[PDB]
């Protein structure tokens, strides 16, 4: 139903819009594609703020079908 997500993470991590923004170092319209994208994000959508984050893709990476 719900699987970890980056978003969560950012959640975890508290980081507001500015400090998300400070994050955005990367083309924010990349997430735009969360229209189609609304899966869990894809590693390129996840690498640029996990470049960022605290946390291992490993970890975080989320092997679910769903």
């Amino acid at each position: 139903m719900i699987i970890n997500n980056l978003k969560l993470i950012r959640e975890k991590k508290k980081i507001s819009q500015s400090e998300l923004a400070a994050l955005l170092e990367v083309s924010r319209q990349t997430i735009n594609g969360i229209e189609k994208n609304k899966y869990n994000p894809s590693l390129q959508l996840a690498l640029k703020i996990a470049y960022y984050l605290n946390t291992p893709l490993e970890d975080i990476f989320q092997w679910q079908p769903e």
